[PDB]
């Protein structure tokens, strides 16, 4: 089902891609935003590719599975904390730019819980899920079942 | 914070959709079904107190966790059979059906799979978990949260 | 052309639906608020078999044909009450629940004018229709001309 | 509460959208059509104003409350003959321009029923009440309301 | 070819009917700074390429900046545009996709504190005018020159 | 008006974000491919900080001002070739992943014009302007006005 087996076809661009990913997993944030910013976007994304990944990743690094579940669906949550929902609201926006342009509020309550590098660790990231999911998408990638 | 006990406000109404909510139930339908629709009609909606009890329900008869999470993002995971592939197609028409309006493919894709009979005790179930969404998300209905 | 003969194909099914049905008329709410949810659900949701029955049903009752022309585009009509429009609002957060997410402006301004008894029986009343309009447009019935 | 009176803060450009009103008027489309394109285009719009105007006007001209009542849902109506579902779809489109594109299906398919000379009256009918409906709704016009 | 209809050729009558219009706007006063704003933006949200490519040129031919013109599409986020400019963009948005947004208050406010009664009702008339060129020729394909 | 000025709030991460940057400008990609993913991509996302920089790149490598001020309207322009088209149907899907879900047509029609290796050096570079337009519309980055 896979269109194109895209680390074989070209070796290079992805391994640009992974450079970027490995600079995000090793940038100081905490692992638990990490995986909520992956699992966040690739449900966002429609990406099963990623969030078969994310969720055995995030199950591994003991966070819950009503955390990692209810991710989907997690504004009407109270499995979130506040800062988690900072987050949260952060990521849904700008992986939604086109429609959503990052509005005030969502970037104003992020500020409150977050230092500026950190934003810019945070978005990094955001960005990076994003390529993934559609590179995964794109190419239709088949998670292990 | 929950907005309205609604069992407490209107406990007439509570019992009526419980009754319908009964019917599905025992409709006859496998139980795999009835949480696929459940579930799946839940995460489209937002609701996530529907969503924690769906969840919850699809573990206790012996649903893969993998099933149960890749539920979100279903169209991409090869974790679904083709039969719940056209389950899954029907759902998420019907569940949209402003916006789609139930289309002849998404019709003939669950036909090739289910009778008629089974079709129409589905999308009554579809419409069953539509309602008891728009109330838990219209009332603010707050889910437990583990230890 | 019809699709399914559902009542015939699932009597019990059927059955069970109009149970629902049968409850929300003797619910005790305004025949008027019924009317609206109604008619103002299955415009939102395209189905023309519930349009046709709820505005023959409005008219049966002696609402106006402004009331029932209007309710299509009910923001810009003055014809609505104040309490109207404050149910107007819920019936268009809710059926469109995906959405709206059911706001608490809608749902504040709803409380201003009914009693949350009253909430709950409209909230159940917005179900149903919504169940009614997935039946008829999924097995796309068709109503008498 | 209406926002300017448009007729007296510029009658100039009032006179300007009523000559393209007359041209539409006396165009030679057949009424039952300009009827449908302006309620259709109405509804879809938001725009009470214009409705409540073209529900009177397509109910003088004697068409069935039915076909007025239906309009905002003709996809599922059965009361529209297969020309009248060739326009509505048309006016859809092209009412809803920046989402449509104007697609092949729905051109195609007006083609069938209307010589070029009448879909050019057509598109610029849909033109014109898209007009209609950004002063009235821009400028918040209120309907008659009728005891 | 690529064009569905020669639309000029097929009724010179309705063709000349919504030139009327379009010369009433030329007319009308306002500035046509504002006027090729309007039919810019207007044609760009509603993916219009023949309007665009006549109201880029024209907008050039005026003397408008190559990134007045080019940011046209985005220009939210850019600070090419005055606040009058702003006031009449969000106007010209709004309108345009008038079944979305329904002209709310805190759009025509903003246009009020830059413009008279008067000049809302021509530009409230030209955003409707470029949105009847848009459907015109998006519908017809129109192809524009290269 | 700028929110955060994100190469000096972290060095480190930028950096990382120009190292992709670097890869794809030397990705052996056609030149013209890449101005054309990186502006498309730019004016869907509302990006004007990005926008204004590709239309700058864009006419430093001498593409024609209709190639330019059009591509808001692709789809409708005659001014792109085949080729052109392909890619930006591809490019549209995918920085709409989350709608479109990059459908079979839209990926055939691509593979009728471009190789697997090419694909894959486009869909990364869609990816990497995807990022910069996050960054730049988030952080609310002002480009230069002449």
């Amino acid at each position: 089902k896979t269109r194109i087996n895209y680390a074989k076809a070209s070796p290079e661009a992805f391994k640009a891609v992974m450079a970027l990913e490995n600079y995000v997993q090793s940038s100081g944030l905490e692992h638990r935003f990490i995986h909520l910013i992956k699992l966040r976007a690739s449900i966002i994304n429609g990406c099963a590719f990623c969030v078969d990944m994310h969720v055995k990743e995030s199950r591994h690094d003991g966070l819950s599975e009503q955390w990692i579940n209810l991710m989907s669906v997690w504004r009407e949550s109270p499995v979130y904390t506040e800062q988690e929902r900072a987050l949260l609201g952060w990521v849904d926006a700008v992986t939604k730019i086109a429609e959503t342009g990052a509005p005030d509020d969502a970037f104003e309550t992020l500020r409150a819980h977050f230092s500026d590098e950190e934003i810019v660790k945070i978005t990094v990231a955001i960005g990076a899920i994003n390529t993934w999911n559609r590179i995964a998408v794109g190419f239709r990638s088949q998670h292990p079942v």
